[PDB]
């Protein structure tokens, strides 16, 4: 699946978490923008 | 409960999908963006 805020829920920092990547989060009401 | 986009999720198209009937599916973001 493409890597949106549909599929992935937010806790905390980015420093506490061992092994972390990073990557684009597509938000789809961006596209929308109503 | 009425179709809706957060209710249901996708995956291809309808034309393998055996069985599959079209219905209206109403996403909730067009009536508050109208
Ligand atoms: C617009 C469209 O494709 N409507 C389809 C129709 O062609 C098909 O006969 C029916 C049964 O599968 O499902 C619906
Ligand atoms: C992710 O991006 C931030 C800010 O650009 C950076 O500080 C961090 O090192 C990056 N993480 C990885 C794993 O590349
Ligand atoms: C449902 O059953 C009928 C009668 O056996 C059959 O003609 C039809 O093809 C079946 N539909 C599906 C999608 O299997």
């Amino acid at each position: 699946q493409i890597i949106t805020t549909d599929n992935t829920f937010v806790s905390g920092n980015c420093d506490v978490v061992i092994g972390i990547v990073n990557n684009t989060v597509y938000d789809p009401l961006q596209p929308e923008l109503d």
